[PDB]
């Protein structure tokens, strides 16, 4: 297939992850209040049962995706592309 998309090298820290050091676009909240990134803390559970940047003990069970930053995200990337002809 020929599909592709824009590069996002534009977005803020805020929807940026630390490890991957792009958008997440999938935002996920940790019983310390911290947000981090779906598929980061997930590929960190296989190595062990705690965060990536603490080690403090974390399971599946006490995540919670973040609404507030993913309805955010998805209407700014609409914009990024809405720009190119």
């Amino acid at each position: 297939p020929g599909s592709a998309e824009i590069d996002y090298s534009d977005a803020p820290d805020e929807f940026r992850d630390p490890l991957m050091d792009t958008l997440m676009t999938d935002p996920v909240r940790l019983p310390s209040g911290t947000v981090m990134d779906r598929s980061i803390i997930l590929r960190h559970l296989l190595n062990s049962p705690t965060d990536p940047f603490n080690r403090q003990m974390l399971t599946e069970s006490m995540l919670e995706p973040v609404p507030e930053l993913k309805e955010q995200i998805q209407a700014w990337m609409r914009e990024k592309q809405s720009s190119d002809h």
